[PDB]
């Protein structure tokens, strides 16, 4: 079917109509990486690695053959202690104090479907014939450890998914100091590497670099996937762009500390590892226990970055996300945060609800400040009960009002966190994450809960269920506003404190999973001070995520473009906010804020009651137009057309039958003497005829893609134009 | 004098006429890096770091000030556990299992001179007024650890030297999982990074890269400084070249595992750490014990890379190297290795000695194959006694013959290594480095000794003294032909096995130090399969080192050019070898092999007895000419003029009074229709008049530097020309 | 210099012009915002700062200005009269080019006793990198007083250390500095 | 007006292209074999390409590196030619454009070209520019006002365009006086 093992040449071949992945068993049972790329029907031993005596690249135990070395061969995995001097995929500490591991091929199996990953998010299948999974087992015969390397291929996608499971079949514990989810080594490739660095209010700009000898590391230590470096990278040809050239993308399905390593070695080979960061990672694996890594999604495109992205979008949306809302149009909501910050009460919010109804909005989301005595960000996290001074008749009274006005109701929570000034801390001070004897460091004047402890998760779960069981809350914004700094888990022995970071993430996933599965009828939006936990692991739980606290239309071009390299546009949310912008002071046209906020799932986040009639009618118009196009903008195939560094940013979405397209083009800096520019479309049927719904003119798909059209020339910075095309019969 | 502390503004200033280095004590006793660069007379608080609330960059314990963060401030050091998410300079593991360290300023001292580093090579002073050293102590009041940060400034050099000493003043042990020698953080710099990657027979090519967000790592895990990545990097302006622009160079004085980290962070800052690699590094620091890191040499140049290199050359040669031979002209030797490999006996070597005398050579070096039963590289390491079948009357008889012919005598040893087929292994099998219970991996079919054990070092020391006490050996080539792979030290408890790599290097240094100090009358040349341990730490013991096993004139242009970025030319040796070249098959003119081998300390390594009379007379001529110029080529100020990527490689040396210069220009690929090229000189006195000793023509120094002259145009690949100029009175 | 009187596009035009031509040879006028040629909205202070690189003038209907804006013209003019001998005729050093997102330049009198420096930030960022400005053309051994703050710095400090640029919200922001050597 | 040919130089070329309301942006290019031409046919020196170029080292910037600047003292059609030839040499001509140029030189007559100012800097582009600034200001400009501070003027063009009369302008004059303007 999709996976074959040739027991004569010792070669495994995963293939479909799009891709082939080839690996082999080499001397000493060494698992070698041969190829990943466009599909081939057969393999005939022509990628056997040349045998050369390479100075200082040593040999197998007891071997006299100097021309084979685990330090030169391209491999599917590696360890410390095996005569390999690359950065190793795994490191084990044994009872004798050594870091020795020497893995050798033991066995394989080929299964239909793919296995569920215990305690972790993962891609899945709806029917077993959708995919097959090869599991290759490697063993160390001295320490009695086994490593299972999982490889899944879907029948109709250019994707390989990899993870690792470690098993201790010995008599004593070992400590896992590093366990990568995968390793792949390329020969004779001269790639550039694309990543998505950033910061708070500045996430996921596209960065592209040459690769020199040495190791380039893209990672997080913050206990989250982070604002500063997304858990993603792509390796591309120098000449790859959005529409042509090869690209290998790698996205780690994990929401904690990650590490992507790209090493160009002494023989010009490019060695890649991806997995949980090894920083303060030391997992005690007792006899008869197992450790499962998160998985990595690997995409191959033979025709540019849009095709790569589209494969991630489809896999994430169709076979990772589990929400019942993933295929439902997302509501046009208003969120009060930038509108009021903490300065509100029920009467104030009711006026916003009234205005939202008149403007045609579909949901009101109550943001931070509704609980405990939360007058600012210096108290009350952990006290998930209504602030009576703000809501004198309780929270249900307000939710009922929202529903009576014809809107859905959403509510913000920050379940992982605790304030010193909280009843929770007064009752359970040991729930706050710190190293005993050391005052912890604050961040936004708050601290992190010990979510690795079941009793701590149970407390928060019971508080939330007491609100949520009423079914008055249709939507939850689940936020998380600081990194982890004081790394400890108070119920673990000293020798297990290297488990604290990963147990925190496991605990987060357990609590979140319990809530999203109890409440399939609630739309969950992830948040972490914006996009600080914006990853494929998170998608499994929340089908949309607040992309950034930066709501400036213009900086959002950069953030949304980078986000879309991996993540489907329905997974990112985008709100029209006030001008001048609250984060950078930029002044933008209202129409430009709307256009950029229709790339993600549109919402509004400004005090609607302060708008003039002229501005309010503009909201009505934006909302009315978005409702006509949002099935296509939220779920259509995304093509990025122009990047903001060109002075324009442009993108479009096309429905699955290529019958409808919505295109947006934004010009950044105005010029007194501008060059004429054209926009060309993509993803259309060259033989269909498309009507421009604004002008009623009709153009062949071939014309729209090859000729394009001239962009309007207007004065003023930060101007946008949208186009809507529909195929005629 | 050179170092001031202002106790009002809490600012330390190290300065001389060339450089200033400024650091301060910031909030929470945080040691902040302000500046390193061209000298200033005074400082007036204008580099106080802006105070901004940066999302997710948290704050000091118990602080309400959100605008100060150890995650944003530029610092002189850092740790895990202090709310910094950069790659940390140090990581400590405490008895409670945490990785917490929170260092705060405690005190300072300012001393004349600089302290000796116990057990390690280091720069030094001849008089105390040559330099001053600031030591700043930081403490963790909970774990009772103190970190001393050493900073030395020389009065007349653009250099700062840094190291760290950790002290445990607590009641229980801690484990040091990482201790960098230094950290420096730059604000608003857009640097490129230069390093010296390579491989066996391909060391130290110059590589230059842009720096993107993330961490770039240049390192070794091989137990040696390595062929693959030298322990050096330079940060430069985009427009820096050999003759202009700023450069910051960093060279680690250590001959084991190194790690250079260059992190461009979320706020555009460039954070650098350098020190012992943290890979399998876990040092048990008991109460009342200390741990000293190696030091790093930091050079600032305001006028290009030659000036940077020249500062390293001068510091290494004058104040690191200790050999009595460091200021003595180096002999023109012949080494028999490529001439015979293992296929020789005494009669064969005596014929080479006879021919060497006739050619005017000064020393015969007997290479591998003279000891044990060493017929090939598959036995005998560890058995340092003469092979009687090859030398029937003993080694002394042959040395006496060499001396009677008027030549000095040199001898190869590989003291760190052991073969299974050796008497040493038969007598002391536990001396071989391996993880008990696991067969170790071979490399060149040999294994490494447990040099961390005194009894193992004592054995090798006594064997060597038995040969060397005769004073018949004038020179030693100390080789080392494999990396460490099975990392263990059999006399240490399990919890100290993270000390094995560093104890190996300490043991190596102890043995080597004992021998170079017992034998100040012997010239030691370092070697490790060529330049596999070519570093500033090694210079302290051996004043010259075999640069590469690649003896092709043309690839040696690349290797020697890169080597010279840090290392003075008298520290690298270079031999004329046979054509076609034994390593790559290249055919080169004899004159080109000579010219390239006169950049390093010249020698010959080919079977002199097989030369025709015509070739032998060419050796006579090369040797005669080298003896006339070698004081200037070995010890003059080096200027690189052209890099081989331009199709030419050119360099020159100028004596300290600018009265004499020797220039070499090598053309690589011939062209049928060549462009005319010119060579311009550097480092001359514009007001002196220089005679070309070949043509008798005389030119002003200004003419030679500004006008230059035309290179000869000749057919054929790989052609060289040399020039010798002397100032006239 | 140009019919384009937008402060921001004038950074590009004035920088290029100065590659050959002395700054007293180019004229520069404060004009209305939004700009008449490209529609850009700029702070009045930024239009003034950029128009003091060339020989300053005004080209807008003064009679339509509010009292608050008119008093800002008074202030600009008063300050320009104090510095224009140095800005019009001092030695020009370009420091930063607008492609870096900042444009900066300065003028120094013939005896290196007085300097006037201008730094303009183009695009605002929510999470900005800290930037420094270093000076040029000073005497490393003179001591220069910042006339706004009264603080005093060696010429060597101003050229080698520089100082941090202010961090503010909003696009198209400018700051000027005036230094004078003390005796 | 001149020709100069360089041997074994690998220069980049800096010019000042533009358009109306977009003059003199700095452009910097590598030089390949063939002829690169920077010129005007418009009867004026032009908005589209200033009569200037500089040849610089790849690593030259505002503060370091060599630069050769060339400015043609002519206000009509110019042509700057930079030819990298078959032997790697860089051949430069500068002068009046040859486009529709055919001058009848009768017996006993002469034809004088405009001159070209050639500056060499060994230390960056600011030093190059400063040499042009000084030469132009001190030994080309002849105005009695060249060394006099220039007035802070108001110009009515963007203020009124053609829509004015004397009474309207007198109100602007009145306001200019109150604001301290000089012309
Ligand atoms: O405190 C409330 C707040 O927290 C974060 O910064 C979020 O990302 C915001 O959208 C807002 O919810
Ligand atoms: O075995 C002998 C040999 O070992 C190495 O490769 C050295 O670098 C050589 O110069 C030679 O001494």
């Amino acid at each position: 079917n999709l996976i074959k093992f040739d027991d004569q040449n010792k070669v495994f071949h995963l293939h479909n109509k799009q891709i082939s992945y080839l690996l082999s068993i080499e001397d000493g049972g060494t698992l070698s990486h041969l190829y990943f790329g466009g599909a081939v029907k057969n393999y005939n031993n022509q990628l056997k690695y040349p045998r050369l005596d390479r100075g200082f690249s040593g040999n197998l135990p007891e071997s006299l053959d100097r021309t084979f070395s685990r330090d030169s061969l391209p491999k599917e995995y590696s360890s410390a202690g095996e005569m390999d001097f690359h950065t190793p995929a795994t490191i084990v500490r044994n009872p004798d104090g050594s870091n020795a591991l020497f893995l050798a091929y033991k066995s394989y199996k080929i299964e239909d479907g793919k296995p569920d990953l215990k305690g972790l998010p993962h891609s899945w299948t709806k029917e077993d014939d959708e995919a097959q999974t090869l599991i290759v087992t490697l063993e160390d015969k001295v320490s009695k450890l086994e490593y299972d390397l999982l490889y899944t291929i879907y029948r109709d996608r250019p994707v390989i998914v990899r993870s690792v499971q470690v098993h201790n079949h010995g008599e004593e514990a070992v400590y896992l100091e590093k366990v990568a989810s995968m390793q792949m080594d390329y020969v004779d490739k001269d790639f550039e590497v694309i990543t998505l660095p950033g910061a708070h209010a500045n996430e996921r700009r596209v960065q592209r670099e040459n690769i020199g000898q040495g190791i380039k590391v893209f990672s997080s230590y913050r206990g989250t996937s982070s604002h500063q470096m997304n858990p993603f990278m792509a390796l591309v040809d120098h000449d790859t762009n959005e529409f042509m050239g090869e690209a290998y993308g790698f996205a780690l399905a994990y929401s904690g500390n990650h590490k992507f390593e790209v090493e160009r070695d002494q023989f010009g080979q490019i060695h890649v590892n991806t997995g949980i960061n090894d920083y303060n990672f030391k997992w005690k694996l007792n006899p008869n226990e197992e450790f499962q890594t998160p998985e990595v999604l690997m995409v191959y495109s033979d025709q540019g970055l849009n095709k790569m992205s589209q494969a991630f979008h489809s896999l994430i949306h169709e076979r990772i996300m589990r929400s019942k809302f993933k295929d439902q149009i997302r509501p046009v909501l208003v969120n009060n945060w930038e509108a009021t910050y903490f300065d509100f009460n029920e009467d104030k919010l009711k006026t916003i609800v009234d205005k939202a109804k008149k403007l045609g909005l579909e949901m009101f989301v109550l943001d931070d400040g509704w609980f405990g005595h939360r007058d600012d960000d210096n108290s009350s996290l952990g006290d998930w009960k209504v602030y009576k001074k703000k809501f004198p008749n309780g929270l249900g009274h307000f939710a009922d009002y929202v529903h009576e006005q014809g809107l859905k109701f959403g509510l913000w929570f920050e379940p992982e966190m605790i304030s010193y000034e909280s009843n929770l801390y007064k009752e359970h001070p040991d729930y706050l994450m710190h190293v005993p004897g050391r005052k912890p460091c604050p961040s936004r004047n708050q601290y992190v809960l010990e979510l690795g402890r079941k009793e701590v998760r149970d407390n928060i779960f019971e508080q939330m269920v007491k609100i949520l069981d009423s079914k008055k809350i249709d939507y939850i914004k689940w936020d998380m506003n600081r990194s982890l700094s004081d790394i400890y888990e108070s119920d673990l022995p000293a020798d297990q404190q290297g488990e604290a970071y990963h147990r925190y993430v496991l605990g987060y996933y357990d609590l979140l999973n319990k809530l999203v599965t109890r409440y399939p009828d609630i739309l969950f939006e992830g948040c972490s001070g914006g996009g600080g936990r914006f990853d494929v692991g998170q998608a499994y739980y929340t089908p949309q995520i607040w992309a950034s606290d930066n709501t400036d239309a213009i900086e959002r071009l950069k953030i949304q473009y980078g986000t879309s390299l991996v993540y489907p546009q329905s997974m990112m949310t985008s709100h029209v906010s006030v001008s001048p912008n609250e984060q950078n002071g930029r002044i933008t046209p209202f129409n430009t804020r709307g256009a950029v906020a229709m790339w993600g799932d549109l919402g509004y986040e400004l005090d609607l009651t302060k708008m003039s009639d002229e501005e309010s009618d503009q909201v009505v118009k934006q909302v009315t137009e978005y409702k006509k196009i949002r099935e296509v903008t939220q779920f259509g195939t995304l093509y990025r057309l122009k990047a903001s560094a060109s002075n324009q940013c442009a993108w479009m979405m096309v429905d699955s039958n290529k019958n409808e397209a919505v295109v947006t083009v934004v010009n950044v800096m105005a010029h007194a003497q501008p060059y004429c520019t054209k926009t060309k479309l993509a993803g259309l049927d060259p033989d269909k005829r498309y009507k421009n719904l604004e002008t009623d003119e009709v153009f062949g798909g071939d014309e729209l893609m090859h000729l394009g059209f001239y962009d309007p020339i207007e004065r003023g910075d930060f101007k946008a134009k949208m186009y809507h095309f529909k195929a005629i019969n």
